[PDB]
């Protein structure tokens, strides 16, 4: 019945990737081109991109929903442009996930525009543990995450209508 | 093992996940391993996957 959101992991401080070049004529806002708020994608910074090694704690009392995702490219060019080294892999770990993720290249018609397919993955982090990451391009890194604050009875309904002003 | 029983057979068997490249190679020496495990029904190449996690 109610998130909170929180910043987990600040945009401004990765030191050694570009932050705020992770952007994209499918996501405009308003002209410039954006992307998805919650996440950052994460690129080459000088030439290179070295590996990342972060990790955040749920000092908080409640469930935590954190999100992530991985850029699967149209090919090693686009690869290698973005993020320099050619064969890549995000790893996440808790006290219950282990999951590495490898970027997957293939062919496919452009969607919005794009060939390119984002897929984003989650979990939810127990009070009192950490998620840890890693990795060597393709990241899609958090720097949202919503706190679960309350939970109770509710429903995703589907309807075409409108919020009608009543009870 | 070739099942020469007369019923079926639950077998089991496992994959270690270790914490880093160091434990990998302290455990096992090749750095880059698998498991493949075969039936007549089953086709499996398993994969270690290395992970920082919480400790349990
Ligand atoms: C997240 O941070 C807290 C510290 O702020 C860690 O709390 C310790 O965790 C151990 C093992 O879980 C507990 O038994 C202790 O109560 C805590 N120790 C201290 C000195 O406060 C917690 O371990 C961290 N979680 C992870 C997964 O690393
Ligand atoms: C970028 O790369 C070169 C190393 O090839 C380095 O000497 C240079 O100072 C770097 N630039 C910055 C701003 O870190």
């Amino acid at each position: 019945n109610h998130f909170e959101k929180i910043q987990i992991i600040p945009k401004s401080s990765w030191s050694s990737h570009e932050a705020s070049l992770g952007v994209s004529s499918a996501c405009p806002y308003q002209g410039k081109s954006s992307f998805f708020r919650n996440v950052v994608w994460l690129i080459k910074k000088n030439s290179t991109y070295p590996t990342i090694k972060r990790s955040y704690n749920n000092t908080n009392q409640e469930d935590l929903l954190v999100l992530w995702g991985i850029h699967h490219p149209n090919d090693a060019a686009e690869q290698t442009k973005l993020y320099q080294n050619p064969t890549t892999y995000i790893s996440v770990g808790t006290s219950t996930l282990n999951q590495r993720l490898v970027p997957r290249i293939a062919t496919r018609s452009k969607v919005n525009g794009q060939s390119g397919r984002m897929e984003f993955f989650w979990t939810i982090l127990k009070p009192n543990d950490a998620i840890n990451f890693e990795s060597n391009g393709n990241f899609i890194a958090p720097e949202y995450a919503y706190k679960i604050v309350k939970k109770g009875d509710s429903t995703i309904m589907k309807s075409e209508l409108e919020y009608g002003n009543c009870n």
